[PDB]
C-alpha cells in the first residue's frame, strides 16, 4: 500500500563503474546483475514510478580527482575506491549509466562520498522537505552502501522498502545473506513486481 | 597501535535481556555466546583497558514501559522488542551484567532507542568531546547493533577497531557472515588478544 | 494565517525546565531571573503543558545533566560549556539538575536523554522518537532563548519540522539576547507563538 | 595557533546571488558587505591560507530549477529564496565569485540546501576523513547561515574560529548583535588580521 504524495525511489550508485562493461568495478559485480536481472527490474519499477507520481532520486557518489577529499590512508572498503581509481568526478565511470540517465523531474542527490546515503548528502533534508515517508531502495552494493542506507533510514523512522531484485553486490553469497539475513531487520524486502503492482 | 587519551571501549548491550538466563532475547544469543566465550573474552578487554587508563564506556538500550516513545505499528528487528517487552527501563532485563557493572568514571551513553548507538544518542559529542578517534566495539547483536555502529562510525572518520571474540547474534552463520564479509569493510577486524596486547 | 494543530502529529517540547534556571538558589537562576519575570514565562508555560494534555499532545522534556566532575566532556572546553563546568551547573543527582515541580514529568510524558550540548537534537534520542511517533510539528518552550532554545529551532527546522516557538514561554540571560533573538532569528527558522495562540489552536 | 594539517577554511556562499551587483539578493547585503569590507578581507585570509598549506573549502548553496527538491509551501528564511528565485543551480546567480573562484586543489563542500552547512552536504565527513579539527568560518549570512553553521560545529566537538570582518547580514543591527551576543558561547571570534597572523 503506497502514497504516491509520500513515496521516493531512491537508486543508488546506478554508475557505469558498476553497470557497464570497461567500469572499473562492473567485472565484481557481473555475476549479480546478471543473476538479479537488477538493471532491467530498476528500469520497469522507475517507468511504473513516473507514471504513479513519485519521485525518483540518484544518488550517484563521486570523488574530485586526486582523493583530497578524503584521509591520504584510506581503510575499509573507501581504500579500494581509491587504490582503484573509481568514481572520478566528470569520467564516464561516475556518470549514472545510459539506462536510467535522469530526466526531466527527477533529483540527483548530491554529495555522496561514503556508503550510507544519509551520511554526506542532501538527501535526508531533500526527504523532510518533500513530505516523504517511504523511501524504496534500488542499487549498489546490496551488503554496503544499500545495507547502510536502509539501516539510517530504519533509523530516521522511513518506511524503507528494500527492492530485492534491483540489488546487487560483489559475490551472490554476500548478496543472499544480506537479504535474508538483515534486510528484514531494517526494511519491507519486496520485489520489483510487487513495488509496480502497489504503484498501480 | 592504540593511543589511550584517543580511544574507548564501547560495550553495547550488555544487558540481562541478552547475557543471563531468563533474559527474554537470552536463548536466541546462547548458542553464540558460548561458541565465542564473548563475555569472557569481554571481560578480559575490559580489564585491560582499565589498567590501561582507556576510558569503558557502556551503551544499553532501554524503553519507557508501554512503548509511547515509539510507533505504535512498530516493523523490523524493533517489532520484535516491542512484542516480546524486551528491555523495560528499570527491569532486571534492562540492568547491565553483573560482570561488566560500570565502576568508578565509566560512562554510560545515553539515551539508545535503535539499533545505531549514533543514532540516538550522546555518544558521537562525548567522543568528540574527549577527542576519542578510535573505538573498540563489542556486543550484541553482530548483525545488528554492532554493525550499525560500525557503519556510522566509519562514515563519522573514527578509526574502528571491532572485536570479532566479543561480539554474539542470533545465530552462527549471521554472526560468521557480517565478520568475514562486512566487517573488513567498515573496521580493523581484531581479536581480543590483539587489543588487550596493543592496550599493554 | 490561523494556525491548526493535529493531536497526533504534534510535540510540546521543554528545554531545560531545570531548578538550575528556573527556582531561587539554582545556579543560573539569578542570570534569567529578570527575563523569567518579564515574560512570566513559568506560569504561561504551566498554562500550555495543562491546554497540551487536555488536548492529547505528547509532552517530551529535555533536561541537561552531567556526571559528576564533568569527565564526559574535554577537560579545557571552551565558549558557553565553559560556564557550565566552571559553574558547577547541572550535576546529576542533584536538586539543580531536577526538573522544576511545577513542570514535573507526570504518567506518560516522555522524558529525553542523552543532552550534553546545546542543540536538543545533537546528543539526544529526540529526533528518533519523533519521527518514530510520526510528529512532525514541534512546539519550543525553555531556556536558553538565543542558546538552547535558537539552536533546536535551527536544527529542527533544517530536518522538516514544523517548528513553532512560544515567544512568552522562553527566557534569556539578558532582556536585550531575548528580544533580538525573538524578533530577528525566531521568523527564519520557526512561526513564534504566544502561549494563547497556541492553547487557542490546541482546542 | 594553528596546525595547518588539522585547519580548514570553510567559506559559506561566496555567490554572485549575494556577492555581485545584479544578483537577486545583493541589494541586500551590500550595505553591510562594505561596513565590514568582507569580500576583501576573505581573499586576504584565503591568500594567506593557501600560502599556509591549509585546505579551502567553499559551501555554495544551490536549487535544481523549480524547487522541487523543497517543499512546494515553505515557511521561514527559505521561502525568500523560493520566491526569490535565487541560487538556481547552473545560473550565474549561484556562481562563486570570480575573486574566491576554486582553483587547483581547493574542496567543493557538495549538496547545500539549508541553512546549516552540516545539515544538507559532506562537510562533515571531509572534514573527519581529513582530520581537521579546527574550522575557520566567513561568509553569508552572519545571524543565518554563518551562525547555524557555527553552532553546529561547536556540537560536533570542532574548534569554531569566526572571522568576525568575513561575515555579512541583511542587517547591521544584526550582524553585529549575532557578533556580540552569539558568537562568543558557540566559538573563538577573530579578525581577519588575526588568522592571518595565526596562518602566517
Amino acid at each position: 500500500e503506497l502514497d504516491p504524495a509520500r513515496t521516493a525511489i531512491v537508486l543508488i550508485e546506478y554508475q557505469n563503474e558498476f553497470t557497464s562493461d570497461g567500469g572499473v568495478l562492473h567485472g565484481a559485480v557481473a555475476d549479480v546483475m546478471q543473476h538479479t536481472g537488477m538493471l532491467a527490474n530498476t528500469v520497469a519499477v522507475v517507468d511504473a514510478a513516473r507514471q504513479a507520481g513519485v519521485p525518483i532520486m540518484h544518488a550517484p557518489i563521486t570523488f574530485a580527482e586526486g582523493y583530497g577529499e578524503l584521509t591520504r590512508h584510506p581503510y575499509g572498503i573507501l581504500k579500494g575506491v581509491v587504490d582503484g581509481k573509481a568514481f572520478v568526478k566528470g569520467t564516464w565511470g561516475a556518470a549514472i549509466v545510459d539506462e536510467l540517465a535522469p530526466v526531466n523531474g527527477d533529483i540527483v542527490i548530491e554529495g555522496k562520498r561514503g556508503l550510507d546515503t544519509f551520511a554526506s548528502t542532501n538527501l535526508d533534508f531533500i526527504l523532510r522537505s518533500k513530505g516523504v515517508d517511504t523511501i524504496v531502495l534500488g542499487g549498489f552494493l546490496t551488503n554496503c552502501c544499500v545495507e547502510s542506507t536502509m539501516r539510517t533510514g530504519y533509523e530516521r523512522g522511513f518506511r524503507v522498502i528494500t527492492l530485492t531484485d534491483c540489488v546487487a553486490a560483489t559475490s551472490q553469497e554476500e548478496h543472499n545473506n544480506a537479504i535474508s539475513y538483515d534486510f528484514p531487520m531494517f526494511s519491507v524486502p519486496m520485489t520489483s513486481a510487487d513495488v509496480i503492482a502497489a504503484l498501480e
